[PDB]
């Protein structure tokens, strides 16, 4: 459970949030597998909540109906096509499995769910799965409420209500057996491994027994024996009684630790510097690296919705943003995930963004297609992190220096630092508020590279800046604190 499946050489799968299938198979073909992209992470695929107060927001899809295999981002042809398409190109798909709970038992009984499916909360009826009320926590949860009221109380996390959200009871068998039944078509489709939605709310053992009962990856595609990659969500910044360690035995586990720290050294908020970062990873306190799948920002936290608070990076700070990115696809640390989000309209108030229910971009509910711009950007309000030069090149960084040690780091003290993976790649980071001018010793082997930053190799020249590294490995470095980009990276590929 936790090898990510991924084609050899390729170190990161990216998060097309609400892409839908036809795009993320294009995608697959025309960018991710040529730019050396492991895999993607998809949004629920199965039949959820049709919300229109307030209109088709994202937040519907973590409502489940039922586990047809239709949604806004379209049916089950057109999932499995994609699937095909983009194993045939050596790119993964994962999915995001939302299996702790249904929908919230506040929402009207009908048939407002994305493939017109009846369901009916009230009366804990769910004859699409079918679930009914002998398949729900309601007489095991015992808070006031019947929600989830204190984290503190780690049972009530696992067996009440995650605000409204029908809970449930995964110590049957015949619910196991249905969320199983539910993977295991999924897995044989082709999909190489899954992200687990609120793992925290679930019991490390109910999660195990489910796991059991899941196929070995599709033959056609996958070495026999493998099996599907895990990776659990759960925010644990410390502080509550559930750990992520306790999860170790059924996969990976999200880091949140990860973007938030990252997000408050390189924002430099109270006394944090990047001089700090030397002995980034378990020395920081978070999980073990073989467990770990780490990320600046998600779907939630982007939008101030899961934990990370106000440090959290996202595309709105570009600049930063961008230089919080180079760092975790530079460091050996974790496996990595890049965030693909949309804009919306962000409306502040009192320190609130009160259009943080949004949904992806759309015509009367239609998401719009991604659309290519002839400067390889994305249009259509679609923001395509994964597809900004900064950004995409990294990610072919951490493929060319992968299994590289970190090593020769220097740092001035403040926020002026810089480290190499073996004698794979270099990197350089100016966050202080003056000029970076100095030679330091890469490790590479001499000859002139590429700044993979700024620019790119086109075969016999560099569209960006140029550095020049001598036999002993000293190479100087020439960074403004006004500079578009404050760093710089070069690697074996982007050598001349
Ligand atoms: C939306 C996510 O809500 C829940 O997350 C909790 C988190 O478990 C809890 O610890 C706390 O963390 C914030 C942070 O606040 C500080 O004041 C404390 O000092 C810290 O110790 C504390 O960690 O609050 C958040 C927010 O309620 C769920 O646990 C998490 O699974 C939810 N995210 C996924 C689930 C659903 C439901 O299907 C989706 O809506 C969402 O998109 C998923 O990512
Ligand atoms: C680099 O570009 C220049 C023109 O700007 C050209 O003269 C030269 O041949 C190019 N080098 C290679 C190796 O193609
Ligand atoms: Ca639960
Ligand atoms: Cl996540």
């Amino acid at each position: 459970q936790y090898s990510p499946n991924t084609q050899q050489g390729r170190t990161s799968i990216v998060h097309l949030f609400e892409w839908r299938w036809v795009d993320i198979a294009l995608e697959c073909e025309r960018y991710l597998a040529p730019k050396g992209f492991g895999g993607v992470q998809v949004s629920p695929p199965n039949e959820n909540v049709a919300i229109y107060n307030p209109f088709r927001p994202w937040w519907e899809r973590y409502q489940p109906v039922s586990y047809k295999l239709c949604t806004r981002s379209g049916n089950e042809d057109e999932f499995r096509n994609m699937v095909t398409r983009c194993n045939n190109v050596g790119v993964r798909i994962y999915v995001d499995a939302v299996i702790n709970h249904m929908c919230g038992n506040a929402v009207s009984a009908g048939t407002s769910s994305t493939c017109g499916s009846y369901f009916n909360p009230g009366s804990r009826d769910f004859p699409a799965v079918p679930y009914s009320g002998w398949d729900f926590n309601d007489g095991k949860c015992k808070t006031g409420s019947g929600d989830i009221e204190n984290y503190n109380d780690a049972t009530q996390v696992r067996d009440c209500r995650l605000t409204g959200l029908l809970d449930l009871a995964l110590e049957k068998d015949y619910v196991r057996s249905k969320i199983a039944e539910y993977m295991n078509h999924l897995i044989d489709i082709g999909v190489a491994g899954f992200r687990l939605d609120a793992s925290k709310h679930m019991w490390p053992g109910d999660i195990k027994a489910i796991l059991d009962k899941l196929h070995n990856l599709n033959s056609n595609w996958f070495p026999a024996g493998s099996k599907p990659f895990i990776y659990q969500e759960v925010i644990d910044l410390g502080g509550e009684p559930i750990k992520s360690s306790d999860y170790f035995g059924n996969g990976r586990v999200t880091e949140f630790k990860y973007g938030a720290k990252l997000g408050t050294v390189i924002r430099k908020w109270n006394g944090e510097k990047m001089s700090y970062l030397k002995n980034w990873g378990e020395g920081w306190g978070f999980v073990p690296s073989d467990r770990a799948l780490v990320f600046v920002d998600n779907h939630d936290n982007q939008r101030g919705h899961g934990a990370g608070g106000a440090s959290i990076l996202t595309f709105w700070d570009a600049r930063l943003y961008k230089m919080a990115v180079g760092f975790m696809l530079a460091h050996p640390y974790g496996f990595t995930r890049v965030m693909s989000s949309y804009r919306w309209p962000r409306q502040f108030q009192n320190g609130n963004d009160v259009n943080d229910w949004v949904g992806p971009p759309n015509n009367n509910g239609v998401i719009k297609e991604v659309t290519i711009n002839p400067d390889t950007t994305c249009g259509n309000d679609w923001v395509c992190e994964h597809r900004w030069r900064q950004i995409r090149n990294m990610v072919i960084f951490r493929n060319v220096v992968d299994g590289q040690p970190f090593t020769n780091w220097y740092d001035n003290g403040s926020n002026q630092v810089a480290f190499g993976r073996g004698n794979r790649g270099f990197i350089v980071f100016n966050n202080d508020d003056w000029s970076f001018s100095l030679t330091l010793q890469t490790g590479l082997p001499a000859g002139t590279y590429c700044d993979v930053i700024s620019g790119d190799k086109i075969n016999g020249n560099c569209t960006g800046i140029k550095i020049y590294v001598s036999d002993d490995g000293k190479a100087h470095f020439s960074i403004s604190n006004s500079a578009e980009d404050p760093f710089i990276a070069i690697h074996a590929e982007s050598k001349l």
